[PDB]
């Protein structure tokens, strides 16, 4: 019960204004015959061109919104819209591209998908609202096959070109022509009443309808997100390491450890509240304070209301001590909070668009994220940049140039030079700050934080 078999029975009302005396009687079998393709009793790893809801979720990276519109059926042309924004007119003879032929359009197909997704994912699964323009356009630039390799290396292929008779993954395309054994899902088939627009906008107040395919494009797959991420969550699922996720994890771990340690060596809270993660542990154990958890588990949805999360009646004295919310994201922090927020408008290949403002982050596991809010943050400061250590100033075991720098608080430095190991530290410690900052982390404190109260703990 791993792939969606062929079997299956296909929903066909929303086919038949576009293909009217469209059966209702319907399988992906004769769907796909339908479609213009042949699948020849072929076990070569392409089952099906269509995917289950738990394959999709598996390959979130790989989702492509995808629509087409009658622009005035081989008779016509079509308006096809990507959820990246692209408008191509095919003619039979935001972006808004003027009419062309399918033999130079499909070539656009293939940059545009191959650009989008080569750092992202192995596949392309185009997420449709199905009403028959866009199944039956699929013909003019998808060629089908058993699953091969990429001429140039060992990914599987994603293209293929009539011009050489071969076939590339995402990163060797250029110049190809046709999508390769491209995946796809009819988010029509999982039980909706009413039009795309207005499930879309039950959930979702960022993406309008300009009524270009590209808008519906965008919709389509921002329902798909909201249905698989937001309203249904599986933390179970593990994503393949694309980019700097371990480093990235380390960064965090390391970060919050220095941020809170200062916060209670600067400031002596009597009390911890840490407040998030039922998993979390200690991120400061040799500290003195009275640490006392809170579960909460990652809001998908809407931000945590502050009221609901402290009252209702604990220590219940939250405004004891220092609030600790690591990803923990809250409508309002309260004043004597340390903050890590992850910033949904941040540009990276872990970071996915969402709905209503939010942001899918994969980083091993999918977190949609609501919307970054700076008025979140005006009880708090951001945090400035500093390296803190009390660790002896012994190198043991690169080379140097000697560090100068007002905020490495260290002995050495209070003695007016800072040694080699401290050097070598701040530097390793402004790196993976400066990763987890890049990634889309943001990190807030107490406006009575002042870092001039470290340098007394070396006495
Ligand atoms: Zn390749
Ligand atoms: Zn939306
Ligand atoms: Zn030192």
């Amino acid at each position: 019960p791993t792939h969606l078999s062929v079997d299956t029975k296909f929903k066909t009302e929303g086919l038949c204004v576009d293909i009217p005396g469209i059966p209702k009687d319907m399988t992906y079998r004769r769907l796909i015959s339908m479609m213009g393709f042949k699948m020849n009793y072929q076990v070569n790893g392409y089952p099906n061109m269509f995917i289950t809801r738990e394959e999709a979720i598996r390959h979130v990276r790989a989702w492509i919104g995808f629509d087409v519109e009658g622009c005035h059926g081989t008779n016509l042309p079509l308006q096809l819209g990507f959820s990246t924004g692209v408008n191509l007119v095919a003619v039979p003879t935001p972006l808004m591209y003027k009419g062309l032929p399918w033999n130079v359009v499909r070539i656009k197909i293939v940059q545009m998908l191959s650009d989008t997704l080569k750092n992202l994912s192995d596949r392309v699964v185009f997420v449709l609202w199905a009403h028959g323009f866009e199944l039956t356009s699929m013909k003019y630039f998808v060629k089908i096959g058993p699953e091969r390799t990429c001429c140039l290396c060992d990914r599987r292929a994603t293209c293929f070109s009539t011009a050489s008779d071969t076939y590339a993954c995402w990163h060797h395309s250029i110049g190809f022509d046709y999508v390769y054994n491209p995946f796809m899902i009819d988010v029509q088939q999982w039980g909706f009443t009413g039009n795309l627009q207005s499930n879309h906008d039950l959930y979702c107040q960022v993406h309008g309808n300009a009524h270009v395919a590209s808008c519906d494009a965008i919709m389509t797959r921002c329902l798909a997100v909201h249905e698989c991420f937001v309203k249904r969550v599986d933390w179970t699922i593990e994503y393949p390491i694309i980019g700097d996720e371990l480093k990235i994890n380390a960064a965090c771990r390391k970060v919050q450890h220095m941020v809170v340690k200062a916060a209670l060596l600067a400031d002596k809270f009597p009390v911890l509240h840490d407040i998030g993660n039922p998993k979390a542990i200690k991120c400061v154990p040799q500290a003195d304070v009275e640490w006392k958890f809170y579960d909460a588990q990652p809001c998908s949805d809407k931000a945590y209301k502050i009221e609901e999360l402290f009252y209702s009646y604990h220590s219940d004295k939250f405004t004891d001590g220092v609030c600790l919310f690591w990803n923990c994201n809250v409508d309002r922090y309260p004043a004597n909070s340390i903050v890590c927020r992850f910033d949904t408008r941040v540009l990276s290949n872990l970071n996915l668009p969402g709905c209503d403002g939010g942001s899918l982050y994969v980083n091993k596991h999918a977190f949609h994220t609501p919307a970054f809010d700076k008025s979140a943050f005006v009880n708090l400061k951001q945090l400035p940049f500093f390296y803190y250590s009390d660790s002896p100033c012994e190198s043991h075991g690169i080379d140097y140039v000697p560090l100068k720098s007002a905020t490495c608080i260290t002995r050495c430095n209070l003695g007016g030079a800072v040694c080699r190991h401290h050097a070598n530290e701040y530097r390793l410690y402004l790196d993976a700050y400066n990763m987890m900052i890049s990634a889309g982390f943001s990190l807030w404190v107490y406006k009575q934080f002042d870092t001039y109260n470290l340098w007394n703990t070396f006495t």
